[PDB]
């Protein structure tokens, strides 16, 4: 089947890409890489980083990611990423790196590492937004350059398209976990009280920026059409609508949150990660060896 | 003991650094790394590179490097180098890299890899010339920066065609230097190629090569060669050069057609891979990588 690779460092992300990944793990060969080596391109607190790595893994498992169907692993645990990244750093031009839209050198040399993350597994598709367009283009250029000289040409395509969830405080802005205003987003780990507060915070009619965003969250999470909801809330106010949407969000997160705690306090977590690295290390190790063979490294 | 690390990409070379290498491996923990990963920072022909890697290893063994005393290995065969190099790339500043006096990103990001080569083995000494001074300074700065935040702080044959330059395989004239693998015919031609007395820039250089290769003093060669021409000197020196490389070349060719070579290299990587592995793991632990 086709290979999918996702490098990971809210409800809008869940809905936007993650929630469909749980169906797609059965059709496609999915790879979920916790890019801890990319994380260190900026200041990091060792304890926090280590903790965030575990949380992310648990969250992905809690959401439905099947460790037997997909490959969930930690980047640093697969040396091939660093090995391949160096080889690619030798074929990439400084100009290409400098041109990047986005002083620690990791901030400039990380693109070749991202290309290695992808190219290492002969991935066909990469579920990324427009913010990663340039990055994907560079990895495609590097793949072509290497191929012609001595990989599958990756493609940036999120396979099952969801809604674009916007911030609760700025309806024209995409909802992001890096928002200065915590009120702008809803975390997969937020508690009932927080969800309500965040959801509760001049037309007065429920028709499809602010209201429309709420409807998208409601629709995708409830399974009801935007028209269905429009009819159901006819002549109704935002209060009840918000009180309603707040309950659906909670009902969605609660099962996820409790699975997250089991994983977080279970030994299976580390066991599952050990297997992921093994599965990944196996595919990547082979690729690195072919790369070295083509370049002339070692024996 | 103290740890020594030497990353490797003429007779002047042997006499310079490598001869004494044949000696210090017994009272020092020496590491001889064939930096093939650094080699790819510039265009390379896969077949040539692969071949050059083998040759270099054989040459180092043929010269006297004891695989049981020192650690001879190929850089790429130890993933820790690339792993540690990335972590160091994250603590180094672009400005520091740009400031380097020495185009793939690799020409600019290779210094952090060289620092990893060194720091990985807690080396105390690095046998390098002034051309690597800046590089050594950067690895010392990186070691200090990492330590404070979260390593060991590490620290003449002229040309034949130009007695004022220096003898160097990088010469466009192959007749300005002598290769350890050069044959008798070549050695003679290169050695044979107005004041007309012998004592001690061309003559002083010849006397130096003669002295260090023969074992006799420069004065010994001076009283020895009282009232002689350059003909007979050049013929004598050229013989000593052949007598020096002969045994070496014989050992070299032996290694180049034996399976013990790959056996020795496998062992080097495994002794190197074990130690570098431990360091990488401590680095990751300090930075918060993985688990
Ligand atoms: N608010 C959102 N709505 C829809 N998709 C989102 C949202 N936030 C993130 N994503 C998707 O989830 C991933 C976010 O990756 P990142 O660039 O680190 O934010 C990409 O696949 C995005 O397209
Ligand atoms: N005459 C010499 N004396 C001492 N070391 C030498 C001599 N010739 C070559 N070398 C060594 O060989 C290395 C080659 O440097 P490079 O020009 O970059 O290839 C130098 O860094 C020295 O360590
Ligand atoms: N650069 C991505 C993460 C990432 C690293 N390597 C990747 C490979 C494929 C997709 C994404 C990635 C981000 O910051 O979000
Ligand atoms: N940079 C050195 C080779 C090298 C790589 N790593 C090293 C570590 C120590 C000493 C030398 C090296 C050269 O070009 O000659």
């Amino acid at each position: 089947m086709k290979t999918i690779f996702s490098g990971i460092q809210t409800i809008g992300n869940y809905i936007g890409a993650l929630r469909q990944f749980v169906e797609l793990q059965h059709e496609y060969n999915c790879y979920f890489c916790i890019v801890d080596q990319h994380a260190i391109t900026v200041w990091q607190d060792p304890h926090e980083l280590r903790q965030n790595i575990r949380r992310l893994a648990a969250l992905y498992l809690a959401v439905g990611i099947d460790p037997t169907q997909a490959t969930l692993f930690i980047q640093s645990e697969v040396p091939a990423h660093a090995q391949a990244a160096w080889m690619l750093q030798c074929i990439v031009y400084i100009g290409e790196l400098e041109r990047m839209t986005q002083v620690s050198a990791g901030l400039l040399t990380y693109p070749p590492l991202m290309a290695a993350d992808i190219l290492l597994y002969n991935t066909d598709i990469v579920p990324v937004g427009e913010d990663q367009k340039q990055h994907i283009e560079l990895t495609r250029d590097l793949a072509e350059r290497f191929n012609k000289r001595y990989f599958t040409i990756p493609e940036a395509r999120i396979p099952k398209v969801g809604a674009r969830i916007m911030s609760l405080v700025d309806p024209t802005k995409k909802m992001s976990k890096s928002d200065p205003n915590p009120k702008a987003y809803i975390t997969l780990l937020d508690d009932a009280k927080t969800i309500e507060k965040k959801i509760k915070s001049s037309e007065g009619t429920i028709r499809y920026p602010g209201i429309s965003n709420l409807l998208n969250i409601y629709s995708t999470l409830s399974g009801q059409s935007i028209e269905e909801l429009e009819r159901q809330y006819e002549g109704k106010g935002y209060g009840v609508f918000k009180a309603d949407l707040a309950q659906v969000v909670i009902e969605t997160l609660r099962p996820i949150q409790e699975r997250y705690h089991h994983w977080m306090e279970s030994e299976e977590l580390d066991r599952v990660l050990d297997e992921g690295a093994e599965k990944a290390n196996r595919v990547a190790s082979e690729m690195v060896r072919k790369m070295e063979q083509a370049m002339g490294l070692g024996r």
